[PDB]
């Protein structure tokens, strides 16, 4: 009726125990909290799909870099708990919150000093080091190592990621793959404001034509995706479909282009052709003005070919 | 009433599944095949302890560095089932054996070169550096990679090691701390020879004299062991310890110690004193005579003090 809040490992194994007596699936949605509507997306699937559903909140320090004051990252527990109870309002519901202490999930600590850390850690070779991990080498070995720790807890019959981070899906399936986990991952389409622009937690802070102004770069990429859907079963350049996004998102002189890429599904290798049946992940990364001085917004959005 | 012959993932999964509905708890013996005593005892703790009982054999190639030709590692399959049949007419038996090949176990595929390697690998740090880690620094990410790999298809109750190789188990006993599994790590004492030789594979194929002549090395521990003992509930020094040990062990010229090491049971640090209610592991490595040349066998062996 109403949502627990487990606070430990223990508690969520309790819950869970009861959960297996039960014969209930299970689906999982893990987050770092500050909750929007792409998270109710998730959790509503969840819903659909499972006899019950628990929400992780759990800033994971391992992977920020240490140049980074992890200290003001913002926590919003209350908010978070409101998006909750109202999306719930909106539907079973979500039955439970785990939301540990950082000693719980590194029981044998934490640095973001890599040279200090002790203990288990998950890379996915591979997978971790071209495109968000060029800025963020870090990153991922960071975010492997956190979802095989909450999985191992929760030990769900789903787990639910947003595609917009779709470097970060491709390194969850493939940790589930190559560890062998038993879990379906489940990567849902990401959410998106009514003019296109991938939902993110900026999203309500800013002013109506700042979202509008963003909306230019998924409205490039669908010109890309709408390019190879033409040229049908038949191989497609990817430079030539590179070359229909890049003027779109170029025609903001504000915007700065960090990367646009063609990908290979699986192994996220640079593609030269996208073949149907196989397809292609082509994501980019760009810089938007914020509200004032010259801080800017680092946008990541994407689209996937089949 | 037979053992299950178990060759892939998904034939695991559901032997595993019937259990699940079964409500039956299961034990779990992981091998790299060439079975002895020492792993039949292993097997009898898991039968004593769980309703159903899974053995693992697999050469895992990830713990092994380029310079080893991994090829001619013994494979002896109808042996070791010979093994798993005669020790089950001397008693619930083992249940099913699980045979896996390479591409099963590494469906990313798998190099011996490190800088070739793709996909998910763990790596308990702090654990995997000292020790028997020194001459192979690759072994522990190998071992802690495959076992939990394992502990994944499996999803035991239970999984079962032997204190011989003492840095291995806190390897993973850290793994299953830090990952947080849902298993028992269950540290069985070394089964020995009558005159205390540790088992290893070695032990069937070397003369009566040359099993004697190397139990020694557990001659030399036990000293240390009973010198420990006699100091009581104050701190002992841990290098007098090591001054008990080291000439026992060094009274057969042939023998070439390695090392021998007093440490921390969780950390592996070396220790100044050993405190009742920590304890420590006193390990060593030994050299000794094959049967003829040069070619010399590597010992170890440990005793754990409380």
């Amino acid at each position: 009726n109403t949502i627990k809040i487990l606070r430990t490992v223990q508690q969520v194994r309790q819950w869970r125990a009861q959960c297996f007596l039960r014969n209930e699936s299970v689906g999982f949605v893990p987050t770092m909290g500050a909750l929007h509507a792409g998270h109710c997306s998730l959790i509503n699937q969840s819903i659909k799909e499972n006899d019950k559903t628990v929400v992780s909140i759990f800033v994971n320090p391992s992977q920020f870099a240490p140049h980074e004051d992890l200290d003001n990252y913002p926590r919003t527990l209350d908010h978070d708990l409101q998006i909750l109870q109202t999306n719930n309002n909106n539907n079973k519901i979500v039955d439970a919150v785990f939301v540990p202490k950082v000693s719980e999930m590194y029981p044998s600590g934490i640095s973001l000093d890599i040279g200090k850390q002790r203990g288990a850690f998950v890379t996915v070779h591979g997978s971790s080091e071209q495109l968000e991990g060029i800025t963020r080498p870090q990153f991922f070995r960071g975010v492997a190592t956190v979802v095989t720790k909450l999985l191992n807890i929760v030990q769900p019959t789903n787990i639910y990621f947003g595609q917009k981070d779709a470097q970060q899906c491709v390194v969850i399936q493939n940790l589930v793959k190559d560890l062998i986990i038993n879990t379906n991952v489940r990567i849902m389409p990401t959410l998106r404001e009514s003019n296109g622009l991938a939902m993110s937690s900026r999203n309500q802070y800013l002013s109506q034509e700042m979202k509008d102004k963003s909306s230019l770069i998924y409205q490039g990429l669908k010109t890309g995706e709408n390019y190879y859907l033409n040229h049908s079963g038949d191989k497609v350049s990817a430079n030539e479909i590179l070359q229909q996004i890049k003027p779109i998102i170029s025609s903001d002189p504000d915007f700065d282009i960090e990367y646009i890429a063609v990908s290979h599904p699986e192994t996220l290798e640079d593609l030269d052709y996208v073949v149907p049946g196989t397809g292609a992940i082509v994501s980019t990364a760009v810089k938007v003005p914020k509200e004032n001085s010259d801080e800017k917004a680092r946008l990541i959005d994407n689209i996937i070919l089949h």
